[PDB]
């Protein structure tokens, strides 16, 4: 009660700011959960996180410790074992009454913390039967046996909790988290091998070590419980990895049928793990694969029409100088974003260089921020004539990179670079072009067509009337 | 004839309601099949289903029982065998005359049950030659041998029936049916191993057990027919799983060539099964993989233009708060649906909150149900200015979730939440905005633009005339 | 010269009609090739086909026969061998002068047969150097050795010819041709195993059988050339399939390094074959996989908005009753076809039922064949109100299947089926609907909207003027 | 200083012309780097390339030589070893001061060479800590040990340099570079096997060869360092390839745990390499796979509507005569190109045949070069009526290939081929067509619709006014 209540709120500094955005919303959420019910626990809290971590580190320890103690220890020595059982049972029993006061995430953004009445109404018909049935520690003797067998369904519980924490933590991978995921799956396969090896030692022990089993043939009848277990894990690992039998082929019928069961189960589990890990690795470089497919389609197109190899080389260069080996499309990406995001990106890219035009300075910021929505991004190669003489002028350009040489008859050479705006005369009248610019380097330009500018100027009458004046 | 005729109709309570929709159509279909022909059987019936199940459980039993009796039983004891043969032959013969009176599914919705004349006209040139040829029980002696060999083509028959029932049952998978499909394929591979093991015992038996074969080397010459068969299945399973030879490498030429045939066939069959099962598992989470690819393309786009890490973090959050880790698109989905479905979904999402606007109450339901077709669904983040001062008003918003704080100069703070409609003034006149709202939580809004509302109001003149008045 | 000239033309009855379309074009092509040059051979002929088949069946026989005769026959007995060599050499030499008079397929439709001058101009700088260099049968002695080694580059020649015939034969697979392709690749892998096994017998023979090799350990020193070769193929097959060593692990350094080379090469070749065969099998059911992905996206969409389970069940049924478990899109398919194809398909689907409208009979066929371009195909479920009272009429419908019950106040029930056109009154005036039809079965309808009909009637003034009158 | 300064510039004749385009830009870039800083080195130079190649060929030699000298040489004979160490250390130390004067590629096109101040500002917080820490040659003794261990992090350095050179060299694959990539990955896996085999000899050597290890069992205790190493590589290769244990199963606990570690690591590494190589091979024929999927969707569409087999055969032919077995789309490809590229391709395809029209000769080149943007490419089959009598004329055609027979009532037969323009009369007036042409071969036509021509003629008033006159 001293420091305990403060751990009930969503206090994660890094996790909750990522999930809620603003600290005012985080403080507000804590106040709402505190003021709402009798005394409730939030599922974005530090306390729920450490409690779930303790439950996972208990269940993994049970899954390791149980099948070694079933078959390997000749002397039961129940005392320490029964103490271990009771601690796990009281942890599940403390948890059973804890999972009735926690908010349930109906949606990722906001969850409901109204009262335990709603929470129990979902929790009952959601999982209460299997959780309570596994949670408790000749009909009565049969129930004792059934209760022992039923408590095995707890495993499923960890699966739900892992999946909840994993998804709310990390859902779009990078290289490092993919490596962590692969190491987790290799640990799970090793756990399956551990259970399998204990079973393959257990079954010849229940028949009291006949002469056909592998324990009697290998002279490992009486030896240290570490050596027997290690050899059993080896045999189960070799059946999984399909590198062979442990030492000799099965010679008794119990060993033959156990080996066939272990072979089928282990080989199917391994070769279905590795396909998942291969898809997990190959899902990192998806953009480069999309670029290669697009280039293959372009290559087929050039082969269909029999272009000369000069044109094909130019097309190959142009693509390598635009997508840069990775495929994307700004159009759909800027159409999927909301309005302040698409405002900020367009503003950051083009605001500084578009404010340098002296016709753009004194205008209202609404006018220029509506003009910012019509800029097209283009790439020109060395030697391409952007403008040619006698052509009707239709769009203007702003340099974003590169150098551009202007060719005039009188003035024999003129250079522009570092973001230079040209072809500006086409915005105020219609007629033939008077010069011709040529790219000298791979120049990225931002284009503004006259049709789009005309529509914007029509939309703001005061701007258009000022232009008339 | 007592209860028999009622089983001829499509009486499945769960299956036929799924297939036909309305019970009036189910009763009508049964009446039509009953009244149409002489005496016909429907292929959506209970009777056809149990008959096909009995045929499958007979053919699987034949496929298991035949190659054990060919090679393993030293004493033929034909009597019980010949009785078993005759029961299978009369089942195929009862079936041969049954498959002339069943409706044929030309299409999934409705099938034709007009007369046996049409059914025989398809059935003859469709499968009657192979079905009748397998269906019957020195030229005459050669025919006896050919008839024995030909009856083997019946296997194909089960393939057609399984495929028909499987497809008309379940065609879009979940996790559980995928697990059932994988267990079925493992059973088929085990069947192939069973045939292979019986063959590998049969071929050294026909040469009367020479000293080079594996039966004579392993001292399994005279032993129980269970031990020999089990070891043979083991050897065939080890050749399939490629974990090694059964015990020692082949030492005779018959064993060498049999082992090479079994190796090639088994390894190709296994490694072509496992690729199918991997694709079957990976086809469950397709939406999450589509989301990861879209995010990778977005990441490449942010790297191409060198945005600051603040903007990149906002873009990462915005996507995690919109698609929720799974990729979809409402546009094409609502364009692929028919008219009452797309009516019902739009009505359920927006009808309750759009009826709260006091301008929407007294209007005709045609007007509001045509207004319901222009609502766009948007997501705004904490801190994003939805409206800013001095901006021309162009769309209104209805809260579907979250809180929104209105900022006014005089009234220092105003809150809206639980589905609150604001920016309503822009529908009735054009001019600068007078306040500025700011999101406080991740708010889902439904937007209605003035252009769409203007088009609707033009379409209903009486509504527009009422607005004028 | 008697029957010989007639085999020079493209005489394939099945292949050339598939490739050229019309028999007049086939006769014309033969006349053009006959009349064009001195005396030329067409590469769509029967003669070129049988000649290429003979060349392939010679080169495969050489690839099998050579490495058995290099290492297995103790007595060279050159005589028959040298005769075999000379027949293969004169076949390549007859072919060298034959590949100067055959037309070259610059494009699949029409090839050039103008003169040998153009053909030699491509053939020289295309492949003449490697073909002629492999085609011929101390510097002179070194050349004899180099000529022996160079003639090995002929293998490549078969690769070009196989690829040409395979592609011009079959390029879009079915199940059977996929099975043929897989059997071909298994034959190629068996060929590689054959060469590998002969090498693994050759290398311990060149050292004159030391005590560490597998031939001396297994006591196969002097034995029949069939037994040695069979065991060598077995060892190479076990190294490829990775099922183990042939019998014992390598004990000499020559065997160790040979086994490591054979292991790496064989395992990489096998596991790169099987991925190709898995992709080849999985490329048959692509439409069903596209349907499953679309359904998964739809399921995510229904989960995002929390619809009741009634609506979700209706959406699940509607999709299963429209795409029928396989995904396609008529739009892009009918936009990719040329004009007589898209004319024929639309005409076959809708001409018979659209001619039954008595307003459509007496009109010009241009008018109705332009009306045929505006029909939309829809599917309605049991219980969906197609029309409701008081709604403004906007489109008419033609039944293509199913029954539809019309509900009127006076006339209590009216049925339509077998292709019945209703809602026809909306084409001639605007106003509220007067009845309401309801689907009783899963009915496929063809819809015609008033906007499209109005545009067509405007396009034909005489039709529109007749309607006015 | 004599020839040394000239190697500092981007002097690659083949690489730098590919990267910069024009030789004037290459000369200009060299002048800019020379004139800019104190004395700097460009990362597109010959010198940087040879220096990085020398560094890679040193680090690979270190990775091979180190773990043979750790465990295999009984006599240390430090002298030559310590000399080898010092040469590698002084190479890393010469490099440490060299990587402070090289330009850093912020973008692929142009990099910054302004001053070492910016370069050090990126290089410090980018990699200077790990590079300098690995670059140098009881706390002091512990540091000596830590320095030995830390210098192992240099490996990473080669990974960055390889990735930079690989990407700036080759990014879209062909067959040959894919084969080179696969051979590189097999070399990397062999390197891992080399380290693994040295470890499996090292661990039984540190325990001074007990009787359970494989070295003592196989009698390889004292033998040549080539035989021991070769057998160790064999055992590591067999654990990777999962073909079995080297000779006998592990019999001591050290061997058992080493074999389990080596099994898991090697099998996971191999089966994750082979999936990458399979995806790398299958990414070459992507266009043919896209064509097969499109054809499967078309086949489903023909099966949904029950067309006769004549129509299906025509659809199958038409597709095989248009995409030619490989899938592409000109639309998006010509929409992704910049303006001079899309000018050049359209001009090369259609300029020569469109200039033959005598109405197109005397016009201004702007008019025809704007007409060139409206040509649609179509394919017609034998027997398809392109025009039929009594139909309103709407588009004209230019032959690009094939023969076309014109049918007239008076003139009984008229042929056109070799690029013949017909239907020209529809451009100057509206009315019924007067003849009907029929394709005789698979003819590729270029179509020009009247609507597009009318829009162009409206755009150029002088052309339209001339047509009026």
């Amino acid at each position: 009660q001293r420091q305990f209540g403060a751990m009930l709120q969503p206090g994660v500094n890094k996790f909750s700011l990522r999930m809620f955005g603003s600290q005012k919303a985080v403080e507000r959420e804590q106040e709402r959960v505190k003021s709402a019910g009798f005394w409730i626990i939030h599922p974005y809290s530090d306390f729920r996180f450490y409690w779930d971590l303790t439950m996972l580190l208990l269940m993994v320890g049970n899954l390791i410790i149980i099948p070694v103690g079933i078959t390997f220890f000749k002397d039961e020595n129940t005392t320490p074992w029964i103490v271990f059982n009771v601690v796990s049972d009281t942890f599940f029993l403390i948890d059973l009454v804890l999972n009735f006061r926690t908010g349930i995430v109906v949606e990722d953004n906001t969850d409901i913390i109204l009262d335990p009445r709603r929470i129990k109404m979902k929790y009952l018909k959601s999982w209460f039967v299997v959780d309570f049935v596994s949670s408790i520690p000749l009909r009565i003797v049969r129930f004792t046996k059934i209760l022992s067998l039923l408590r095995l369904l707890r495993l499923s519980r960890l699966i739900r909790y892992i999946h909840q924490w994993e998804e709310i933590f990390h859902m779009t991978y990078d290289l490092a988290s993919a490596v962590v995921r692969i190491v987790n799956l290799i640990g799970m396969m090793l756990l399956l091998c551990h259970w399998d090896g204990c079973l393959q030692f257990l079954v010849p022990m229940l028949q009291d070590f006949p002469d056909d089993c592998w324990v009697s043939l290998n002279n490992m009848v009486n030896n240290s419980w570490g050596k027997q277990y290690s050899y059993a894990l080896f045999k189960a690992m070799s059946h999984m990895l399909c590198i062979g039998y442990g030492r000799q082929a099965p010679m008794g019928m119990s060993d033959v049928w156990l080996t066939m069961l272990s072979m089928i189960v282990g080989a199917t589990c391994y070769a279905m793990f590795i396909g998942h890990a291969t898809a997990l690795i190959q899902s990192l470089d998806s953009s480069r694969r999309q670029y290669q497919e697009k280039y293959k389609q372009v290559e087929q197109y050039m082969s269909f029409h029999k272009l000369p190899p000069d044109t094909r080389q130019r097309i190959h260069d142009y693509y390598e100088h635009r997508y840069q080996g990775k495929m994307f499309d700004e159009e759909s990406i800027l159409g999927e974003l909301s309005e302040p995001l698409r405002e900020e990106i367009i503003n950051f890219n083009c605001r500084k260089l578009v404010a340098s035009m002296p016709l753009f300075a004194n205008a209202d910021p609404n006018f220029v921020t509506s003009m910012l929505t019509k800029l097209r991004f283009e790439v020109f190669q060395p030697g391409d004539y952007i403008i040619r003489e006698g052509t009707i002028g239709k769009k203007m350009y702003f340099i974003q990179h590169g150098v551009v040489s202007v060719l005039t008859k009188g003035n024999k050479e003129t250079k522009l670079a570092d973001g230079s705006y040209f072809g500006e005369i086409c915005l105020l009248t219609r007629g033939r072009r008077t010069a011709s610019v040529r790219a000298d380097t791979y120049c990225r330009l931002y284009s503004l067509s006259v049709d789009n500018f005309n529509e914007v100027l029509e939309e703001y009458p005061m701007m258009r009337r000022a232009f008339e004046t």
